């Protein structure tokens, strides 16, 4: 169980590099210049 | 603690369906790669 | 190990307000309620 917290606060730490650049895609399309 | 650490992780992953909704809304209305 | 998992779950907790502000900047940069 604590290595299955962790692999899952690990998918975590990689989803929150993806959607902080999803997030600054969607922006800098909304034209933030 | 860890299952109370478990339940509320599973919590993260549920709005990852709301979240994962919302971005493709927004980058689906800006006809979007 | 647990204290620094409640720690980097604390963070969970962090970026989701954080990005729940971002949903709601690009909403406010789609011109919306």
């Amino acid at each position: 169980r604590m290595k299955x917290i962790e692999d899952k606060l690990e998918e975590x730490l990689s989803k929150x590099y993806h959607i902080e650049n999803e997030l600054a895609r969607i922006k800098k399309l909304l034209g933030e210049r």
